[PDB]
């Protein structure tokens, strides 16, 4: 229709393409954070299970002194929601 | 020259060729979401358990006076990193 048209048919098709690499390429970085983000957050739970798990064994060695500050503890520890 | 089979084969390789950009996009953003529950998901976990540890490191915290070396050891326990 135009020989400047037929320049921008060319270049909008161009840029158009472009767009979608860098989508690809973004697209394909957000995923590998995503990757490393779920790494660290299974090591974050295992970290704060084991204090959680350490915390009942010291409550269970002193289940004999009936320390109300402790079931308090214990009570923490196996609540649920 | 353009031949008629060379405009047929130009047609449908372009038209192949975009068709795996979007078939990428829609797969890495499938894969993406899949990332998403699974991260949030975990992070659940992390805060439940954190609730716990932090309610913990009050009732500890107030009974400081106490000086009850089974809160000192519980408090380490906390403060605790792996070097």
């Amino acid at each position: 229709i135009t020989r400047l048209q037929e320049k921008e048919d060319l270049q909008e098709l161009n840029d158009r393409l472009a767009v979608y690499i860098d989508r690809v390429r973004s697209l394909e970085t957000e995923n590998a954070g995503l990757r490393l983000r779920i790494t660290e957050s299974e090591e974050v739970v295992d970290f704060y299970f084991g204090k959680l798990r350490n915390i009942e064994l010291i409550c269970q060695e002193n289940e004999g002194e009936n320390d109300p500050v402790l079931q308090r503890i214990v009570d923490i520890l196996y609540a649920t929601d």
